[PDB]
């Protein structure tokens, strides 16, 4: 269907729960997006189910680098179960397009970065990377 022409960094629900009555995805705004529970001292932009989650599980920071590109960094905790690109994540690292971010037990999320993925082409072409 048609949700929002705009792209922006948003998380998609790819969990193994196709029956999930919750939202399918979540658009990330500009600033700090705390990922925890609906009870957390502060209002978390995104809330997860289950008990394997923590009030301050992790966070999502979205800021346009000095260069002028929108970047996202995951700020996990020391007492939370978070995994990125398959591995674990305890330090503030930048997320990639298509990386698997899990929060808790079975709470996966696909980071969609169309805003940048659109310029992927414009980027240098002559040279080759890998």
């Amino acid at each position: 269907g048609s949700s929002g022409s705009s792209g922006t960094p948003h998380l998609v629900n790819l969990n193994e729960d196709p029956l999930m009555s919750e939202c399918l995805l979540y658009y990330i705004k500009d600033g700090i997006t705390r990922v925890g529970q609906a009870d957390a001292e502060r209002r978390q932009d995104i809330v997860l189910s289950g008990a394997h989650i923590k009030e301050e599980h992790c966070i999502f920071r979205s800021e346009r680098s000095n260069s002028g590109e929108v970047i996202v960094t995951l700020e996990p905790c020391e007492r939370s179960e978070t995994y990125v690109n398959g591995k674990r994540v305890s330090q503030p690292v930048q997320l990639r397009s298509g990386n698997r971010i899990i929060m808790g037990k079975n709470h996966v999320f696909r980071f969609n970065h169309p805003e940048q993925a659109r310029a992927e082409r414009e980027k240098t072409s002559g040279p080759s990377s890998g």
